């Protein structure tokens, strides 16, 4: 066999223009190739201005038109993705121009608040700059957008490391069962800083105990034509008591009624893997701290 | 760090009284204190009548006194602008009793007179209708009020989304680089509707390539006391080749002299933040749309 790694490291410098390159070329032709006889010299023009722009300036960005593709692309590429059967309901945000780690708060919350949707739950991506050299990389340290902390165990226990390591960046643990873990945020290869979530953004299922409603992942890359976006999470819905205490109190998660409706509004949007989701190595195994 | 949200969403019900009540009471609060010492009498009134009026109606109503307060505050409270220095140079239009997308237009051409002013630039705010339940909010759909289009590009980038949403709508596209957007008002929940701003409405400055001499942000909303106000478009006045070409034309910029003169004038009226400006999510992005 020769599976190929889901893994998609680091790097310390950018990526060679013999590399990126032909993986520009490749995306650029899946592309416009969906648009099948149309656009022959729109694709060419594409094609010379990405390759001297890469010539120039050591990369190249895409249009927003081409980022949306690239991101219900790697989407319909998720291998395990159930949710990938309805792949263009998708709401993309913009966040390619985000400077700081206070903007990058921002967007989140913005996501947050959208893609909960008082329940009636909206999938969506926000994303982030692209890599550069690699040093400047924007990441989310956090798995999922909300996850309760964890702490005889208290709480989640996949987050105890996690938690530990928020107590350990200033943040102030309560000891709970269901304490929303903070927002932790690296902009541009800064050191990352700590944000709560407002407990408003935060919709909650009551059983009849408790769970978030949204289930958003936050620390996979996005990869698309040679290029790296190390930060942009996104968000679907859920797959007992649960099944009922979810639909009592109209938060969505994939019922037949959700699978049945979710896919006829794909259907009506019709009137090595690349562009690919790839798991990261988790950054506090990585970071070089500045201070 | 426990920074709040700067986006404030839709909803689809009512504000709940146990809710809006404790704000309410605050903002009467901070409105009378305004008066130090004075109307003691009138502020317990005040009190009396707002709450009877929520548990009546479930909302209230602003008088225009306490609406004028509320937009002058917000801005005072807004951080990053730098023109908030002279808060009390703020012309407020009153269009809460606004009820179609025709009657906003004509709000809107009257702003933007006003404040246009043959390039004499006057501040002002135009109010709509606060957000009842949240299924019937006018909003406006344009960033600006006056903005030009973008469509190889082809004028201003920043709007090529917004430029192509016009188009869907029925908008018939020029193709130059200084098209001016044409306002898309969405009234009383309904779609919204295509208006061209009259071309004579719109000032702008020749560069010794052109630009528009009115800045007028359109998408915010100000909440005040628990209310929202989706749609409340402001504007101020802009802060080189420029720098020449606005000051010989006679259109207003901060410069040091508008700085002194405005401050001057600001000073003379002598003789969670709330409220505050708030923004919202893209409305093509959350519309249902009926037809
Ligand atoms: C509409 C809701 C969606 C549903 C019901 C859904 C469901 C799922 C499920 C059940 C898994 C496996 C979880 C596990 O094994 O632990 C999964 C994995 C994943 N999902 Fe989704 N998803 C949805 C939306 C999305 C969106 C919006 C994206 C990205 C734009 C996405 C990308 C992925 C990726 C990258 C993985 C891992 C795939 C793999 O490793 O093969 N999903 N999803
Ligand atoms: C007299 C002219 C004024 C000047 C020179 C001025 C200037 C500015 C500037 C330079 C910015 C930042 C723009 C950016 O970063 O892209 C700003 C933001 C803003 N301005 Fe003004 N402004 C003026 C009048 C007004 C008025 C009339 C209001 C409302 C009544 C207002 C409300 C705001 C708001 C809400 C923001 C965003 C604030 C934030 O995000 O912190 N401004 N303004
Ligand atoms: C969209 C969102 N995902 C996630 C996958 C995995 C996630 O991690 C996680 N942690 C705790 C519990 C769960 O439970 C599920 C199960 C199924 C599912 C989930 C979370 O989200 C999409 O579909 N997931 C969160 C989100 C996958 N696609
Ligand atoms: C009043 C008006 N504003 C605006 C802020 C931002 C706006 O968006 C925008 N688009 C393109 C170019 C610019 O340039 C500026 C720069 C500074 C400034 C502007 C616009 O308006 C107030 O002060 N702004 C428009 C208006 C802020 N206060």
């Amino acid at each position: 066999m020769n599976p190929k790694s889901l893994t998609r490291g680091p790097r310390d410098k950018p990526t060679p223009l013999e590399e990126l390159l032909p993986h520009a070329i490749e995306f650029i032709n899946q592309y416009y190739g969906s648009f099948k006889e149309a656009k022959i010299e729109e694709h060419l023009a594409r094609l010379e201005a990405v390759t001297k722009e890469i010539e120039t300036t050591g990369t190249y960005q895409l249009t927003l038109d081409e980022l949306i593709f690239a991101t219900k692309m790697a989407w319909r590429n998720a291998p395990r993705c159930i949710g990938r059967i309805q792949w263009s309901n998708l709401q993309v945000f913009d966040a390619r121009n985000c400077s700081t780690a206070q903007e990058m708060f921002q967007h989140i919350c913005r996501h947050i608040l959208y893609a909960t949707n008082n329940g009636n739950i909206r999938s969506a991506i926000t994303v982030f700059p692209q890599r550069s050299d690699g040093k400047h990389d924007f990441r989310l340290w956090n798995s999922q957008l909300i996850r309760y902390a964890g702490y005889t165990i208290r709480g989640d226990a996949a987050t105890l490391e996690f938690t530990q390591l928020c107590i350990d960046l200033g943040w102030k643990p309560r000891y709970g069962r269901f304490d929303v873990l903070p927002l932790v945020l690296q902009a541009d290869g800064q050191d990352p800083e700590v944000f709560e979530i407002p407990p408003d953004l935060v919709l909650e299922v009551t059983m009849e105990l408790k769970w978030y409603a949204l289930p958003a992942v936050a620390n996979m890359l996005l990869e698309v034509g040679g290029l790296e976006f190390p930060a942009c999470p996104f968000n679907g819905w859920y797959m007992v008591a649960v099944l009922h205490s979810f639909q009592k109190q109209n938060v969505t998660i994939m019922d037949h009624h959700t699978a049945s409706e979710s896919f006829m509004k794909h259907m009506q949007n019709e009137y090595v893997l690349s562009p690919f989701y790839y798991y990261q190595i988790e950054p506090w195994k990585t970071h070089i701290w500045q201070n």
